[PDB]
């Protein structure tokens, strides 16, 4: 018997078996549980990998985004600037400092923030007068780099922090540059099932600012000031695990090969499914991570189920946008509201992508698709 | 070298069993909230005597969601020690309150409870910041005056956090550390004496409520369903690899903490007399996360110690309301002596459930020859 997976941690973990078997023997033997040698040393291989001076490897990718806005003192009275079409987190950051999230539509094609709306958003806000905008936080969603140079732009008008949301988006890049080093500070999860993922939860921040990068370091270690005694500012605990950061060290070192793989996947999806439902399209110059392969389909409850019935998953991201969720519906939400947003969850379909999916089952997942829409 | 805790010990003692539960966990790939994690909330659950075990990813966070859930934030105080590490203060001012620092009883280095009434009538009197919580700390393992404590909150409306991070397989008149207040908080920091091989931590509470209130907080704020949030929340999950060592870490904690009982008690006995040594409060077990001391010239001591191969550490060289980001917020009636003074005199020595018979009385000979014995 043979089966798909969605995204398969196991067909990636037998490939590298015994190499992660000992790096994770190696720590446990070490007894260096805490900021042990593998933190720093992943911090610096990632570094290359993304060409960024500074990564602070922190305890996931929630604390990777709340940490920047932290040392910026952003919080009551503040405005930051964010999509409502992405995980609750990017949103979550703000609200938790005292700060309020401004929700901007995406683009219907990149399912990234849509520029335009965001300028009148800052804009609005400008003129009701009651918050200061503070920061942007786009998001590179689903693997794909966020239009950095417009959001810069508008940012570089407004004074405005750039935290960028790469989440989902280690290894994708844009005209050479990686995603992870775009706007003042990058943030990223490492939880299993992202492109670059540990065996728990674990996250990192990415700047080329020296300064910001102490400043990060300090908090996610309950605000340490130049001595072991005395804490200079409020902070958090967040760590990334010296036992993930030897996972991280092995899944580095396949990433790229991997980053191949989903780039060669993705255009045979798109290629395929293209005349029969509203494939993603990778723009000249960009390279995707694919976290997810996300399409949009006519009756997509119905293309759904005969996925399920013929044994292949699929999942929907997102159901609900944030700024419908009983937590964010009140806080505003930029100038024309956001159909995109609140659309899309009645249409878009994730299908199963990640280095392993053989051309066999690349082939039965297009076969079903194309024959829900009707070609023989 | 001599070690000050000593986890190879510990581990090689379940070395085995630790690798096989490290081995389970990896082939089977559920490393977020995977079985071992309800496991693990479940034995702990019984350990301690509690209805409720919130396991989550660190025991800052453990202090902070309780009190997210209670609405606490600007405009409101709440009352915890000088004397303990920084997360106990810093979390209160991370969702927006004040900390209201109240000093430490000489002897059990323990939130004193005559002061924090003192405290809690002068900020009600003063009228700038509303009572709402009190977190005491069980300090090096010993549990806080929780019969005082508890009367007081009641009598006050305020809710009472217990920071036993230190504190896990302590116990004071057959009621378990964590198992005190409306709800408990711990570290498993891979040194505290229950401890994980990374960063982890876990609530308790008896108040079914309050428990799915913090298990929607850790992920996000989820309401009853998948797809809307209700609360903001946070991200703070307890790995599914770090509750498979900690449910080995368990198997043994009982027997460790008579070991630790065992070790301590011979400290007491043969250090009495040239330094001021920790009594065991009748009907307490202290868990012995640090075994503290004060000495005269206690700088010379821990070189001394020190230029023998023996490690020691001063817990706490700044008390936090002298830290420059906790130094604006208020003190209760009477200022802080106690907590300003013991750095100058206390000292933690080598104390796990591994030290030698031989190691202990090395440590002991150094002590009472620097005190002339
Ligand atoms: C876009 C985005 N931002 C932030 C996060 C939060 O990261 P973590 O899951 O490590 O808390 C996620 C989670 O995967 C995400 O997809
Ligand atoms: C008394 C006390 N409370 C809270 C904490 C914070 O726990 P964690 O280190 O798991 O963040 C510590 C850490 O040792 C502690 O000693
Ligand atoms: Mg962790």
């Amino acid at each position: 018997h043979h089966h798909m997976q969605f995204i398969d941690l196991g067909a990636q973990r037998a490939r590298i078996e015994n190499r992660l078997n000992a790096a994770i023997s190696k720590v446990v033997a070490e007894g260096r549980y805490i900021l042990g040698p593998e933190v720093a040393e992943f911090e610096k291989k990632l570094g290359e990998y993304l060409g960024v001076e500074h990564v602070i490897a922190c305890a996931n990718g929630t604390d990777a985004l709340q940490m920047p806005l932290m040392t910026r003192g952003i919080g009551p009275g503040h405005a930051v600037f964010v999509p409502s079409f992405t995980f609750a987190a990017t949103a979550e950051v703000v609200a938790l400092v005292g700060a309020e999230p401004v929700f901007v539509d995406v683009d219907p094609d990149s399912y990234n923030m849509n520029v335009e709306q965001l300028e009148a958003a800052i804009a609005a806000t400008i003129k009701e007068g009651r918050l200061e905008p503070k920061a942007i936080i786009p998001v590179d969603l689903f693997g794909l780099a966020a239009s950095y140079n417009r959001i810069t732009a508008i940012a570089e008008r407004e004074g405005l922090f750039i935290i960028e949301d790469a989440a989902q988006s280690i290894g994708g890049k844009r005209d050479n540059v990686m995603c992870g080093a775009f706007g003042h500070v990058g943030a990223t999860s490492f939880y299993p099932a992202k492109p670059l993922g540990c065996y728990g939860d674990g996250g990192a921040m990415f700047t080329n600012d020296a300064e910001l990068a102490d400043t990060l370091r300090s908090v996610l270690f309950h605000g340490k000031g130049e001595t072991q005694y005395d804490n200079v500012r409020i902070g958090i605990n967040s760590r990334l695990d010296t036992i993930q950061a030897a996972v991280l060290l092995e899944k580095l070192a396949i990433l790229e090969d991997e980053m191949e793989a989903r780039d060669r996947i993705a255009r045979r999806y798109n290629e395929a499914l293209k005349d029969v439902v509203k494939v993603p399209e990778l723009p000249a110059g960009n390279r995707s991570a694919w976290a997810q392969y996300s399409i949009e389909s006519e009756n997509r409850d119905g293309l759904k189920a005969q996925l399920q019935a013929e044994g292949i998953p699929s999942v929907i991201y997102y159901v609900k946008p944030l700024h419908l969720q009983t937590a964010y519906k009140h806080y505003s939400v930029a100038p024309g509201g956001l159909p995109v947003s609140e659309s899309l969850p009645s249409r878009i379909l994730s299908l199963p992508m990640h280095p392993y999916l053989s051309e066999a089952d690349q082939d039965k997942i297009i076969g079903v698709i194309r024959g829900f829409h009707g070609k023989k």
